[PDB]
């Protein structure tokens, strides 16, 4: 799967909010482009002159994520975050020249991402009360991965002492994206666990934080809520469900070729961190069938 790389796999079946620190610092920002940020301004001008209803928005930038030694007390993850924007994204990661920016970043800074916006995404492995994961079909009109299968998620917008508020907005944002797109009540959702971070190599390496969320509704109830919103209540064109039993071997199915890179990241991390039992009971052949 060359289109996705794992940057982080969380321990202990995934990390809760209270175990994560953020450092939000202008040291974690994109570096100015070698020939100047005028190239970004020029792409943005061209785009607004064809689609003048477009608007910019701030985004978090992922610089890096350091895990503590396993089994330790205290905070288990440090996220190093800067600030970027939708405009910077369109001028770097989504540029035809994005691979040239990665090579120049390697040369100048020893960092393939130094010249890339790299806005941070969130996604969820969302499980139902009857043990299915939730999948969504993308419109055939979107710029990236058109008509592909996705999971719930989005790209959160800004507004350990500013740090704890930033971790809170990240966890809050994945629940809000579930409520907005799947049309579920907030009180049917568990507090999220962070499974890990995955990079989309088809989008010049921009990362997404992948979470586990449990819903108290059945697959049939989730479907009713999604559909009862009508076509205008969601960006996706359909919803569907796969038994958690069957998610284990999804990379061997014809579905795998239809999954967008960030959804592949969510499913790989779900299988490694929530699946793959460690103990004698769940590890026994009748509960963990060989092959
Ligand atoms: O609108 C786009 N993507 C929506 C998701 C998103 C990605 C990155 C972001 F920074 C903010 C939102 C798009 C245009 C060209 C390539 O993708």
């Amino acid at each position: 799967d060359p289109e996705v790389t794992l940057l982080l796999q969380c321990p202990g079946g995934g990390l809760p909010q209270e175990q994560i620190q953020a450092e939000l610092s202008p040291a974690h920002d994109r570096r100015p482009l070698p020939g100047g940020d005028e190239a970004i301004t020029a792409i943005w001008e061209t785009r607004l002159k064809a689609q003048p209803w477009l608007f910019d928005a701030p985004k978090f930038r992922l610089h890096s994520a350091t895990l503590a030694p396993i089994g330790s007390r205290g905070p288990q993850l440090l996220l190093r975050l800067g600030l970027t924007s939708y405009r910077d994204f369109l001028g770097t990661n989504w540029s035809s020249s994005a691979a040239w920016l990665r090579q120049q970043g390697a040369t100048d800074w020893g960092d393939t991402q130094a010249y890339l916006a790299d806005p941070l995404g969130v996604g969820a492995a969302l499980a139902t009360a009857d043990d299915f994961l939730v999948f969504l079909r993308r419109s055939r009109q979107v710029a990236e991965a058109p008509g592909l299968v996705d999971v719930p998620g989005g790209h959160p917008e800004p507004q350990d002492l500013a740090g704890q508020l930033v971790v809170h907005e990240l966890f809050s944002s994945v629940l809000q994206e579930i409520c907005d797109e799947v049309n579920l009540p907030l009180l049917t959702l568990s507090q999220p666990l962070l499974l890990g971070i995955a990079r989309n190599e088809t989008s010049a390496g921009r990362a997404s934080a992948e979470f586990y969320v449990q819903c108290s509704l059945t697959s049939e109830q989730v479907r009713k809520h999604y559909l009862s919103g009508g076509p205008e209540a969601h960006e996706s064109t359909g919803i569907f469900f796969v038994e958690t039993q069957n998610v284990r071997r999804l990379p061997e199915t014809e579905m795998w070729a239809e999954l967008c890179p960030s959804a592949k990241g969510a499913i790989i991390l779900y299988n490694r961190v929530q699946g793959s039992p460690t103990g004698a009971a769940l590890g026994s052949p009748a509960l963990l069938p060989p092959l």
